[PDB]
């Protein structure tokens, strides 16, 4: 089954965790979920999930467009997935209202 990529070796590949261990220990902490849930660093990826994952202190939401064992350079990577509307929105209304109690 060359069509089985893992949720950790993923993570590395689209760039969200500089290394596999560490998407691994995301992963564990919980701090990435598949489809709603806790998942496990062996979880093979499957096209159309939602996978839900902790940046710094940003909360993205992706859905799975590609697999790939390869981690490609910063702009080609991230075309492996597409951040939901939600999700982005969320992100920016986040950093605005920050960006705003400063001017305050």
């Amino acid at each position: 089954p060359a069509v089985e990529v893992r949720l950790d070796k993923w993570l590395w590949a689209a760039r969200f965790y500089k290394t596999r261990a560490l998407a691994r220990e995301m992963i564990e902490g919980g701090k990435v979920h598949y489809n709603g849930q806790r998942s496990k660093p062996s979880k093979i990826v499957e096209l159309n999930a939602t996978l839900t994952l902790r940046q710094g202190n940003d909360e993205r939401t992706v859905i799975v467009k590609a697999i790939t064992e390869q981690r490609r350079p910063a702009s080609e990577a991230a075309l492996l997935y597409e951040e939901t509307a939600e999700s982005v929105e969320k992100r920016e209304k986040m950093a605005l209202a920050r960006k705003l109690n400063a001017l305050t």
